[PDB]
């Protein structure tokens, strides 16, 4: 029976919040997040990965522009394709275009697939964030409401399916009846809570959050 | 000699912030803003004035996609052409694109002619908000540090000159040393200091806050 609250931060399968700066690199943040959970679940250790490295190193190949933005179905793709992925520590983020430096040498993990959710469900993105771990999604944060939030759940009335950043859902749960999708961000610790917001659940795929969910998956790591 | 301090909200010179919400009408605020205070100083009234009427009526001819964006000169330039401007009480913001539904009877002020600054002139700016009043700017606000701004002077590193954002220079002064222009944002109280953000001044056009700086005025 799928739990009433999920934080994956109680699990140790999240990161310190990231800070993207000028950088459009939301989708880089959004992917390496949720393979940094699919690491920790495989090896048990917690380590951040380069966004970086997929600014440099995932380009043209599929459809990215490096600060200019990205998928994080296409960032999973490149990290099958190269089979691996440096650490944070080894490749550090430094918000521009850089030359690739990808090679397997400080290689801290690799990905064999990832999976699309279905556009819109809910209670299928519930079942993936309790029972898979943190979820890639897109939400609409065209709306000045969204980057202002500081805290409580986030409701605007004006918001669509039309999603144009890339976050992680790393739980769920209710503040007082409130139902709520708790999601990691790229604009550093002092955005909302710590770096998160809590988005409307249940309440018709609020800001496209269940529009394109995506996880990857680790098979065999070496 | 200019005074060390100026703030246009001690002189009743300017209105309630305003939220642009989803429409990118940052440049609507910002024009209806600096006449708001070109208004108040001819009358004595400070009256809200129609971002709406800017982001219907200002458009293919003044180079102006509505809440696609637009500049604060060329919405100028509209008012001029049109004889006036209705009040945001007869015209009210909702935040998309509508028709034209500008009405003469509900004009709330006129506009003779606008003046654009020279480009990253920090000091010809301070003379313009010291002695016309609030000056329509731009500012680079494509990074977190601006939308996440809470309180002080606001450096950030990375800015630029490729300004996309139209705002409002209310006034200047220093905090703690560190000298700043005093801005109004169209993003509602919540953002900044009740809607205002104090950026670094004097310190190489930052954001390039003097980059596209005009004012209007009110003759005859
Ligand atoms: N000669 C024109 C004068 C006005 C102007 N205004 C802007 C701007 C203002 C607000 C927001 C985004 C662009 N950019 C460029 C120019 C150049």
């Amino acid at each position: 029976i799928l739990p009433d609250s999920v934080d994956w931060r109680e699990k140790g399968c999240v990161t310190e919040v990231k800070y993207q700066g000028s950088c459009g690199a939301c989708w880089a943040f959004s992917a390496v997040g949720a393979l940094e959970a699919q690491l920790k679940l495989k090896t048990g250790k917690l380590v951040s990965l380069s966004a970086q490295n997929l600014v440099d190193c995932s380009t043209e190949k599929y459809g990215n522009k490096g600060c200019n933005g990205g998928f994080m179905t296409t960032a999973f793709q490149y990290i099958i394709d190269n089979k691996g992925i440096d650490s944070d520590a080894s490749y550090p983020y430094k918000a521009m275009d850089q030359k690739c430096q990808y090679d397997s040498k400080y290689r801290a993990a690799t990905c064999s697939k990832y999976t699309e959710l279905p556009y819109g469900r809910e209670d299928v993105l519930k079942e993936a964030v309790a029972n898979k771990g943190p979820v890639s999604v897109g939400v609409d944060a065209r709306h000045p409401s969204f980057f202002l939030y500081r805290s409580g759940v986030y409701y605007e009335p004006s918001c669509t399916q039309n999603v144009n950043h890339g976050v992680l859902v790393v739980g769920y749960g209710d503040l007082n009846g409130k139902e709520y999708w708790l999601v990691k961000n790229s604009w550093g610790h002092n955005f909302g809570e710590e770096g998160y917001i809590r988005m409307a659940r249940n309440k018709g795929n609020h800001c496209g959050i269940a529009s394109f969910p995506s996880y990857p998956e680790i098979h065999h790591h070496h």
